[PDB]
């Protein structure tokens, strides 16, 4: 049960944040050793991406080589970080690109691992 | 702390599942009331669709009564639920609608909240 005083504990927020700023720095710059530490091992994990739809961390993994590495680079905007109680977050962010016209939008639940926080699940997408 | 036999336990499981079709069924006959039962009543609320950015249970609300109510029926694809602990969720999908050709992506985390399970952040979008 979730019981509102539980939403957004001041240290559980940072490690969170800190997590969320790392993801972010790995993808412009694309560390892929560091987007999968990241990323929760397992076949559950789930990534819908602009243009592709992959599960299990076997295929994010495959995507990530595949992946083109020009203008990773983008600018965030409207960003929302929520912890619920002490090992579940929600980061919610716009971002835009010096090249497009277009909105992006990235949504990713973390969960607190063990091994750390990881993105068990995550939705990018560009706006209509 | 989420452990490895944390992760779909067949209770909460069986709950989440269930209130994840009751949205569906809310979702396609345009069921209002009820998919605003469903997300979480605070400003901290997060729906990203396919064309447009929603902060807070207010944009959502507005959000939901400006929608048009045809077409919105859809076919189910490729779902994964999973349940982290006894309180949380993330339910994914993928759709299709007869007419269109593009592929839709949904995205849901849920809280078990004491008023029941409840939908803090969403993301649709159709693949470009
Ligand atoms: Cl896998
Ligand atoms: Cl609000």
């Amino acid at each position: 049960g979730m019981l509102p005083d539980d939403v957004n504990q001041a240290d559980v927020l940072a490690d969170v944040t800190a997590a969320f700023y790392r993801y972010e720095k790995a993808l412009t710059g694309n560390d892929v050793a560091v987007l999968d530490e990241l990323f929760w091992h397992d076949e559950k994990t789930v990534r819908y991406g602009a243009g592709e739809n992959l599960y299990g961390i076997e295929e994010i993994r495959a995507f990530r080589l595949a992946r083109p590495s020009a203008g990773l680079d983008r600018a965030l905007r409207n960003t929302v970080i929520t912890t619920y109680g002490h090992d579940m977050a929600v980061a919610s962010t716009e971002f835009t690109r010096t090249g497009s016209t277009k909105i992006g939008r990235q949504m990713q639940t973390w969960v607190k691992m063990p091994e750390g926080w990881r993105i068990v699940a995550a939705h990018v997408s560009l706006m209509s």
